[PDB]
């Protein structure tokens, strides 16, 4: 049967079913007052879905110039053609290799740059704002949306959304890294995940992509829907209530100390963006500072919602294209205040 909604993390995560239907803000408004993130899928079947493949980016915008991250060491790759990036998105015989002669796991920085989404990709644009869940908070003159409402007081965000584009973590090594790293937003954030690409050629990779979701320490639930072979899982987010921020960085300066970093007793690592907290930090956060998080696997059309101060990072277990709206809910707006 059809329902409004389901629990994951052990109840502790709202999951709603119909990211259209206007009585979501009746069940997802009491669980972000508490500062709690919440999942929406069914995003992808709104979609125009051949807007969203990795083939038409490459066809469209090949000829323009980027630069890529290494997620293994960190590495910048300067001034190349986006279609290097595209041609091996799903095909890995086709991606740039390291001098190890690896095929390296690769993310496309800043693109499209600034806030050029809506300029380059018009169709794209109205595709997506039109089928965003939450409208009324998600919007760019929702009702329940301050961003435009503020003044200067106020840290607004820029003119969203932004694409977030980067291959699939591979080996048993590449459980120990962050697509993108521990950081925090001080406005709210809506992340829909609109194409998963499953690779081939080293097409067979079916058993550490269940074991990083396992040690991942994604709940039951989640392992039932990855059993049932029915949706694509896309990326791995480990997310922590903002009111715990303060403690992560205690366990993160006291790490760079034994680890021989030189850091004044101030720094604020989280801000740094140079953390992913793996099973080992995971694990002693709870221990030793009682911070317990919520582990996420966000699947093909599912939108990941973000409390504005909620420290995150962000895994990618396959291909992902990612895109992200930021809007300022009135229940979080303490966050972006520039006083006390
Ligand atoms: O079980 C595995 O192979 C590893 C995890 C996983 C789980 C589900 C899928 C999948 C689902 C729907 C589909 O059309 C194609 C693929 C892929 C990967
Ligand atoms: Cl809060
Ligand atoms: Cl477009
Ligand atoms: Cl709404
Ligand atoms: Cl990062
Ligand atoms: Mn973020």
């Amino acid at each position: 049967s059809m329902t409004s909604h389901s629990w994951l993390c052990d109840g502790r995560l709202l999951c709603l079913h119909d990211p259209s239907n206007k009585n979501n803000w009746k069940i997802f408004r009491e669980c972000w007052k508490q500062g709690q993130p919440v999942l929406v899928s069914g995003v992808h079947k709104k979609l125009k879905s051949e807007l969203w493949k990795p083939e038409a980016f490459s066809q469209e915008f090949g000829d323009q110039d980027v630069d890529l991250v290494n997620c293994r060491n960190c590495a910048i790759i300067s001034d190349v053609k986006v279609r290097d990036f595209w041609d091996g998105f799903e095909i890995i015989c086709k991606r740039l290799r390291s001098e190890d002669g690896q095929p390296m796991v690769l993310k496309l920085k800043d693109w499209p740059p600034g806030e050029d989404f809506r300029d380059m990709m018009p169709t794209r644009f109205e595709d997506l704002m039109e089928n965003l869940p939450l409208p009324e908070y998600t919007k760019r003159d929702g009702r329940l949306n301050l961003a435009s409402r503020l003044p200067s007081y106020f840290v607004r965000p820029d003119l969203g959304p932004k694409m977030y584009n980067a291959y699939g973590l591979i080996t048993a090594e590449d459980r120990r890294v962050g697509t993108t790293n521990l950081h925090l937003d001080v406005s709210d954030a809506v992340n829909v995940m609109v194409y998963v690409g499953i690779p081939i050629g080293e097409g067979a990779h079916d058993e550490e992509v269940l074991k990083t979701i396992d040690e991942g320490d994604a709940d039951e639930v989640t392992k039932e829907r990855i059993h049932d072979h029915k949706e694509k899982p896309g990326a791995l987010w480990h997310i922590y209530a903002a009111k715990d921020a303060e403690k992560i960085r205690e366990l993160l300066r006291k790490v760079g100390e034994e680890q021989g970093q030189e850091n004044p007793p101030d720094h604020d690592p989280i801000h740094d963006q140079s953390w992913y907290l793996d099973q080992t930090l995971r694990k002693r956060l709870y221990e030793e500072y009682g911070v317990q998080g919520w582990a996420i696997v966000q699947f093909l059309g599912d939108a990941v919602f973000i409390p504005a101060g909620a420290p995150h990072q962000v895994h990618n277990l396959y291909s992902c294209i990612k895109v992200a709206e930021d809007f300022v809910s009135p229940e979080h707006v303490k966050h972006c205040f520039r006083l006390t």
